[PDB]
């Protein structure tokens, strides 16, 4: 594999159609899904030359831990959909690569099992109708050694996934939400209906700023709000005591027509003015994309779909190869741009171009 | 049906070619028709997160009536072209959905029959060569319980519809202008000539600001000027006593090269500064599009062609299904954007993107 | 014919390939040729509503003569290439339509014959190596009743027409420059070489501001400089005593990469501030395009290729039909935009859109 | 050949696939490669009219030598890949055309042999791990009569060339780095690996500002820094004593996502404010492109790939024909734009357009 695109081709070959669609798809007309790519493609970097590159390092310190790259594996629910080893395969590869792994509320292997892999993991939280279940998950995550709580704030309910609706997508019997008893809702098959979407409407309570405060009071871990796009919500996140935010439109899966995170990132970085870490996701497909995100001010990126392509294609080894490729591309891009550190990359300037 | 696009496919299958073309087409090169879509596709919403969504409502108050959505059915002439029940089918579905229905001057069922369906309808006015006929129509509409007069101001005559000209389109014998004796002009078949266009040139007198004043003096109902695009015309509409305007290029059917309404909407909303309701139409094809229009400042939208797709596909039940789908999409988009009310949606910010 | 595009299709059918290419083509990569269309397509008009349209007139006064439309037939060399009646057919149709016709220095029928058709024609001047021949042409034109001298200033030599080079294009024996003895240069056939281009390099002297003054001193007729794109050249044209300019890139046939005239027009109109007439050409293909040009400030447009399509398709009657179609489209567009006169159309505002 | 595009077609026919790919390709997704073309295509020139063109000259003075055009042949490694005569063929044609030729550190014929051709050549420097080898090359170049040192500053290592990786590209046995003993690294064949890229990582030391000073102190020749894109790096180049810079993204072969040089050129020209020569390269494919670069402020351009197309197609004679074509196109474009000298072309204004 010489690019991430090689992995998508590999994953389309092996996965069942409806599972590839669950992975690839977005909400509505997929405008936001496509815009995440368009937005990155329009950014050009203004590289610097003739700087010392005798010790180029791609490492960052984030949430009290050194990471090998300015990158983490995004939370992706139900990883057993893509490979039998699911989250364990991805977590092992991430650990070995020195990349944080985000354990999901809707993981198909229990959070404690995934945490036992090691690698100082993060935990993604969905707010549930019974608050106590969500706060218990936070405490479980913390007890298990997770190092940050990534509270997803852009899913009061699931978006309208037309591929899933048309496919009548439902979880296979052998994939479950291992952190719960989540009931049978996501497994029932109904025509023209996404079973996971009606499961979400039944199970999820919309989170509010009060929910954020309840989480912040319940843990010593940094709380990271994922799904922020409005500048004032970024500012309020800092005021609320968040240790970070992820500037994100949920991979185009939530509001169709939501601005790409990459388009809000610079304005958000300026507004928070170092008050929290500012991550971004959506459409990161190369080390050069990582560099672009960094140059726009991101502390780090998340990568979602490509990690699942690698998992589907070749399990743990596939994820390892993806992370090695990304690591090489990030090092390459940084050095070619005159950056011996991620901090230097954040000081790069950019210019918008066309198509 | 999981999107409005499903209905267009359904309608193309069933309708005769020349009738589908009468419905789908625009004037000239169809530049304005296409631009209505392009304009919406370039707008991205900046959603808000973590707000209370315990009682999301899509309702608005407009022209003294609560509507279930920030949407009305646009005036579309000659609905019996699309289904035998024509306007009655659409009006019944709109009534049941709590959506205002606009009865047309050129309705193929009489305005009194359509009004008798109930649902507190609006009445669209074309100015006719004999003024008295137009003012009599206004009084008929008011007597029949219509709640607003939507005076269409962008048709001094009909645009050059090249599809209709090439098809030699004429009304079938069984479709007539039921509010009149409209003569035989729209039924005569002449090669290279749109019969409806030469009927319009013969029948319609260009409206002026004096015509608006004559209407305003003849009724207690709110007068809504449909087809406003210039900021100064919006301002003058308020000065003239209009209760609303519809910012519109008539679905790309009138001046080819007219700016899309969606491109003028924000500037118009700022200029009228709450002095009248500001509606928009042209290319609204989803709840997300409704949200975009609302975020740009619209009080409500009109929807034209999709309602006719639904009517053609499945009559009253088709229109019902379309309105239920739109209602769900509007609720979904609003909540995902952090808006518990349409007023909150109007306070959303937007950002232009590419393609 | 219901659009100008109908005529291009008709002309491609009938004309020999190399002649269609001589007509259609531009210089270099044809970037400027395509940009002339792109530039118009990006302009949208903001129409006005509710104005008095009881006496819509498309007439203008220009160079001391009333014209039926804000339009003239552009100078196009060698019209016998397209139809045996050549310039006489086009001039007769233009006369009958009340549209000025521009007689070319390189007309294939003598300027006196074309002038005898009537219709108060204009005369286009190329500066020749022997100055006296060019000044004699000016005096011939004036003696014959031409009413303006359109001095083409963007052809110090002919552009690189790659279609003509690849075709080895040369004039047929039966088409000559009837105002001269122009020699045999444009008729000799050489592979990979445009015979008309090497004829031009041999025959034409580059014009300068001194040439303009020589012409201005030699005639009482208004001198109109065709091919102006720089704002300072427009200003200097006024200072030099020009009665008009044509803002033009010569239909993309001269400098490949020259800005479209339509893109410079507004700035030029502002800079000359009523000091001369400001015409534009390049890519005008409808009455709506005329309206756009007018709204950007043009006094009038020239139309080139479409007139030749009409000539090729159906001779004099073809040109008549084209001019009738354009007249109807201009009237239609003006009225739909709320303009009872061309002056009102010049006061319309515009907005740039995308694709 | 009537355009440069004719030569690319000719070269694709004759060259082996992997060699054409080594020539044509860029790094990563080839975003920067494509953007070099897009960037030029968006620029339009505002030509001037009516200026004296009695002695149009395309000549410039640069680095103490008159050049026939504002153009030099870019450094392109390993020219024997394209034709058996390699660099000698290109250098002879450049000499005969009066165009500077840039001899490469990685030339496949020794720099002294190429210099012996005559034509006052330039020498391109790569910084090598043993500094002394690079400084010895500079002294060899100077002793051999090279007139400028073009220090390439954008290759701390070679970019990720995915075409070369996929092809497993390696130099054929009969092509070597003739200025060295360069070892066997670039010839070894490894699957999924570019042999030239791992040779570069092994052989090249990243250059720094200290390296620039070492070169500047070692020669009396002008030092020209090739690969500058940041405005502050251009300013620093002047402060460092550079006689010129080449604003360049290395033909899209280095950082994928690097801004095109043409997009930075105007800002760089303003910032250096005559303190050094400012050249540009990337995607120059016609005399009109040269004119655009000049109008944006360039002193001269480099041309890379097209020279190799010509070499591959027809050897020395091919390169001669390419340079004659470019010379004619530059003269044509300049005159059509009203420029009797390159200095006048630099005073032209430009306007951005679309696609
Ligand atoms: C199949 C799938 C499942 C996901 N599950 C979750 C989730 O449970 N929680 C969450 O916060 N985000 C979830 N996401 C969103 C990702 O964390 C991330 O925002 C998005 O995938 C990033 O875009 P990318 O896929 O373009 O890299 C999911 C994304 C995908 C594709
Ligand atoms: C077939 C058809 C007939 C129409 N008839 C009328 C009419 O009689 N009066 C009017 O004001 N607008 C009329 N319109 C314009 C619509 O009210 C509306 O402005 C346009 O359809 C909105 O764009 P949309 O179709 O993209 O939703 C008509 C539109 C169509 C497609
Ligand atoms: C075949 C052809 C011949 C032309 N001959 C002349 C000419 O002799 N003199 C001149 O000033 N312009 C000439 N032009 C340019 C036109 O006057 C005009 O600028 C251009 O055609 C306008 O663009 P349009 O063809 O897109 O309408 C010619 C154009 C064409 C296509
Ligand atoms: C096959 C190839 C080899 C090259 N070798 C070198 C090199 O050895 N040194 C260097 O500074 N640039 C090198 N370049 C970059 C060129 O000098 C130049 O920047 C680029 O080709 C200009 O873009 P163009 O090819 O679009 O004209 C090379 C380019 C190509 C295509
Ligand atoms: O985007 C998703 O699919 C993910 O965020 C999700 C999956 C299942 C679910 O119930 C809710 C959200
Ligand atoms: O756009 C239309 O077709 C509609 O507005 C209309 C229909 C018939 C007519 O005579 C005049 C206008
Ligand atoms: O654009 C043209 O072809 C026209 O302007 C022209 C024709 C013949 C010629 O010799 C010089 C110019
Ligand atoms: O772009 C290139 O290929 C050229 O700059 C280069 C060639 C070989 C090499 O080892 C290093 C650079």
């Amino acid at each position: 594999y010489v690019s991430l695109a090689d992995l998508e081709r590999a994953a389309r070959d092996v996965l069942p159609g409806e599972i590839f669609d669950f992975l690839a798809g977005g909400s509505g007309t997929e405008a936001s899904l496509v815009a995440n790519r368009t937005a990155l493609e329009r950014v050009f970097v203004i590289p610097r030359m003739l700087r010392d590159l005798t010790d180029v390092t791609t490492e960052i310190d984030i949430f009290g831990r050194r990471a090998a790259l300015p990158m983490a594996v995004a939370p992706v629910a139900y990883q057993r959909l893509f490979h039998p080893e699911g989250e364990l395969a991805v977590a092992r590869a991430a650990r070995d690569a020195g990349v944080p792994y985000t354990i999901c509320t809707l993981s198909s292997v229990s959070l404690e099992e995934i945490a036992a892999v090691g690698g100082r993991p993060w935990f993604q939280l969905y707010w549930l109708r019974d608050e106590k279940r969500s706060l218990d998950l936070v405490r479980r995550a913390e007890d298990a050694g997770c190092e940050a709580i990534v509270f997803t704030v852009d899913v009061p309910w699931m978006g309208r996934r037309l591929r899933d609706m048309r496919n009548g997508f439902a979880l296979p019997e052998w994939v479950t939400a291992a952190n719960f008893d989540a009931g049978t809702a996501a497994h029932r098959r109904t025509q023209g209906v996404s079973a996971v979407a009606d499961h979400t409407a039944r199970e999820f309570a919309p989170a509010t700023w009060e929910s954020v405060e309840a989480v912040r009071a319940h843990t010593d871990l940094p709380v990271v709000l994922k799904g922020i796009l409005a500048v004032e919500d970024a500012r309020r996140a800092v005021d609320a005591g968040a240790g970070g935010i992820v500037v994100s439109n949920h991979g185009g899966r939530q509001l169709d027509g939501a601005v790409p995170g990459i388009e809000m990132l610079g304005e958000i970085v300026a507004a928070v003015s170092g008050g929290c870490e500012v991550l971004v996701d959506g459409g990161i497909r190369s080390g050069g994309d990582v560099l672009k995100a960094t140059a726009l001010g991101a502390s780090a990126v998340l990568v979602g779909r490509p990690v699942m392509w690698a998992l589907a294609a070749a399990g743990q080894d596939g994820v390892r190869q993806l992370l090695e490729l990304l690591a090489e591309e990030v090092r390459d891009a940084m050095g070619l741009a005159g950056c011996e550190s991620v901090g230097a990359a954040r000081r790069l300037n950019t210019k918008l171009g066309v198509v």
